[PDB]
């Protein structure tokens, strides 16, 4: 029903890429990075951490766009949302719409996006330089339902698309990576790795 | 209702909070968590917040308190007392008495009900240490029990501290958990026994 934002890694004029902490595989962790699977893990509503890496400072006015898509080719058209239960919860911080996955954490210039055309939802935020002794600028996501929601993502695994875009949002750069929101991220992490390891 | 901040920030000034050191006898009525940031207090009993800054901020500035609820699917629920202890013979003079959050002590304190958001706050001149002190002490009471049926409901709270300029806007910014209960010694000895258990 809609059209596929591209999902290829673009490094762009400015170096563009992501990274991610290494927060292991303890019972307690909340969010948790697989290098091998190139996916996050994470906990429903609680603070992920993406950092973002240039070798070259964009201009002022530069932004930071994420989006989710369905990862397999059957479900790459459908608009990723909040499934019929989580929608109608009354959660929404004043800022994101409460169809929306993906919000961003801590920004009070956070903007949300429905697409006129495509009917996709993401969210964008101004980039910024890093702090002072910092190398890299970090934001904070959350996913606002479990990828076993049904009547949402249904167990389908997402990608979520991360572009560096300029004032008028032409692209400058793009990264991406699979999410599973899950209760309990360090043990499904090890669970996924032990597997692909065999 | 739209969700205040609760993003630590230190700003110009370089504002936080600190807790003196209460202990967990049976015979404490409030006591501060650093492994938990968590408060745990007897009702409407005395609890000393101490107002760092590193620099003197202009006359005019301001520190206001408001209550949250901590977790998301409750945050959007403004904090009130419940439907018992709003009727009860407690009035100081100054507080409505559907404020949880009351400044002790400070006749200079006003009662904010927030005309758009119906949120309440209560806000007191911020004043220089006195002679001889580093800090600043402002002494808070909670007017409820976290257990309150009607109320709290057992629902964890926040308390967001905000330093603000003379207009409102924000200079600073920190934030702490509360539980308001009986018994804040046992309480807190368990609820750190179980974050190290975890
Ligand atoms: C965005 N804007 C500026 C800078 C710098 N330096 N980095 C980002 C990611
Ligand atoms: C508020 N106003 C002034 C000062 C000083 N010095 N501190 C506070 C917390
Ligand atoms: C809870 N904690 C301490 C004490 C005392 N003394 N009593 C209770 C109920
Ligand atoms: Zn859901
Ligand atoms: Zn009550």
């Amino acid at each position: 029903s809609s059209s596929v934002p591209s999902q290829k890694t673009y490094q762009g004029s400015y170096g563009f890429r992501l990274g991610f902490l290494h927060s292991g595989t303890a019972k307690s962790v909340t969010c948790t990075y697989s290098p091998a699977l190139n996916k996050l893990f994470c906990q429903l509503a609680k603070t992920c951490p993406v950092q973002l890496w240039v070798d070259s400072t964009p201009p002022p006015g530069t932004r930071v766009r994420a989006m989710a898509i369905y990862k397999q080719s059957q479900h790459m058209t459908e608009v990723v949302r909040r499934c019929p239960h989580h929608e109608r919860c009354s959660d929404s911080d004043g800022l994101a719409p409460p169809q929306h996955l993906i919000r961003v954490e801590g920004n009070l210039r956070a903007e949300y996006l429905d697409d006129r055309n495509t009917f996709r939802h993401s969210v964008v935020v101004p980039c910024e330089p890093p702090e002072v002794g910092s190398d890299c600028t970090t934001i904070h996501y959350n996913y606002m339902c479990y990828s076993s929601c049904m009547g949402g993502m249904n167990r389908r695994p997402i990608l979520t698309i991360i572009t560096l875009e300029d004032s008028s949002g032409n692209l400058l750069g793009r990264d991406s990576f699979e999410v599973r929101v899950c209760a309990c991220p360090g043990r499904d992490r090890r669970t996924e790795e032990e597997n692909l390891r065999k």
